[PDB]
């Protein structure tokens, strides 16, 4: 909407490493970025491209999990949702599903049900207080599908590690159920957790997102890739991430 709706200008009032992850990233374009928290530093794969603002996609869906708890649409004792019958092209989509079924298979039609349930007001009041992109709302629909909420790269590693680290007012349950449902694996050297996000445009992938955290026994870090152009799909962003932690150091 705005002049700055494209782009986050804010100065990093932190250290911060730039990394050289081409090889890895290939033909694809985007940005890798990560947080440690014992370091207090960011690690940056292309900084300019790391503040262009693009839509969330389906990692928003972290944020409405997180508000669909903090206003308990659902909880801890139930987290159901029933089918409301309708055929989707995976069958997956197709049933009954909880927090944790919901979050792992991205079916969107949980995710807008729980949106439906929160007025706009709460909403513009959490994305305004978590610092959320352009925090741009506009319809009030599904407004983080390619459509006028956007958030940058850089943007997704602060405003998730802060909404975890602070105390604020989500809960700490709340925190650790949405957890749980974000975690992807887990061995004797750490834990990752995430959620992927694709963006399409005409049949074509516009827009691929990973967004998550690792806990190892030493650290914890919050990271994000974002992929613009050649194949921008979540799963994509997702592969893209786990070679860089793993070249990192992270995930051992």
């Amino acid at each position: 909407q705005s002049i700055t709706d494209y782009n986050y200008k804010k100065p990093l009032h932190n250290d911060y490493q730039i990394l050289d992850k081409s090889k890895i990233f290939g033909s694809n374009s985007g940005s890798f970025v990560m947080y440690s928290m014992a370091a207090d530093a960011y690690y940056i794969y292309n900084e300019k491209e790391s503040r262009k603002r693009y839509s969330p996609n389906s990692t928003y869906k972290i944020y409405l999990a997180m508000f669909g708890l903090d206003r308990h649409i659902i909880n801890d004792e139930n987290s159901r949702m029933s089918w409301n019958h309708k055929h989707y092209p995976f069958d997956a989509w197709n049933k009954e599903q909880d927090l944790n079924t919901a979050m792992q298979n991205s079916v969107v039609w949980y995710f807008e049900r729980i949106s439906d349930q929160i007025p706009k007001n709460y909403t513009a009041t959490q994305l305004k207080q978590l610092n959320y992109g352009n925090k741009n709302l506009g319809s009030y629909k599904s407004y983080w599908m390619e459509d006028s909420l956007k958030i940058s790269n850089l943007e997704q590693v602060i405003v998730f590690k802060n909404m975890m680290e602070q105390n604020n007012h989500f809960s700490k349950k709340a925190k650790n159920q949405l957890s749980s449902s974000l975690l992807i694996k887990k061995n004797e050297k750490y834990e990752l957790y995430g959620k992927t996000g694709t963006g399409i445009v005409n049949g074509k992938y516009n827009n691929g997102w990973f967004v998550g955290y690792v806990i190892t026994n030493h650290d914890k870090y919050y990271f994000a890739t974002h992929l613009s152009d050649g194949k921008p799909s979540g799963k994509n962003a997702e592969l893209i991430s786990e070679k860089i932690l793993k070249e990192m150091g992270v995930l051992n």
